[PDB]
């Protein structure tokens, strides 16, 4: 078990434009194309994106090929970041898993915006920063997620994906 296969079962695999619980026009492995309504907006991400004319279809190769640069990209913005570094170099693997993820979801910004979860995780007070983690637009945006990963969090172990 590890990340990639972690945000594969929370994306899961598609590759065609479909919109996302929110909303957002997302393809591949939680790939967001963009917060517009405009399809057209989606579908030009995307092409861009991919190199190609695209109409909104990909490959699975495709598909992979950006999942891969996305999580690049959040374990990239996960170490470019005074907030974030000291957190993930406190954690255990399995835990500096569950934080790739939430990067992977938000963005560098928007968990470096979790002040306090971030600070009880290293502190590692791990029951704490649960139920810290779990009021914030988040967990009641996306709860099935959120259960995964503060239950990972949680007990430090794969038991939530497994």
């Amino acid at each position: 078990m590890n990340i990639f296969e972690m945000l594969r079962i929370d994306e899961g695999l598609r590759l065609k434009i479909y919109k996302d619980t929110e909303g957002y026009y997302t393809i591949g492995i939680g790939h967001l194309l963009t917060k517009s309504p405009s399809l057209n907006a989606a579908k030009s991400a995307l092409d861009k994106a991919i190199g190609r004319n695209t109409n909104g279809v990909i490959t699975k190769d495709e598909a992979e090929k950006l999942f891969n640069q996305d999580v690049d990209a959040a374990v990239r913005g996960i170490l470019r970041n005074a907030k974030l570094k000291p957190v993930y170099d406190s954690l255990d693997a399995v835990r500096r898993a569950a934080l790739i993820n939430m990067v992977f979801q938000m963005g560098e910004t928007g968990v470096a915006g979790f002040t306090n979860s971030l600070r009880m995780l290293q502190q590692k007070r791990w029951d704490e920063a649960a139920v810290n983690l779990a009021k914030s637009r988040w967990y009641n945006q996306t709860p099935n997620r959120a259960k995964r990963v503060i239950t990972t969090f949680r007990t430090g172990t794969w038991d939530a994906y497994k």
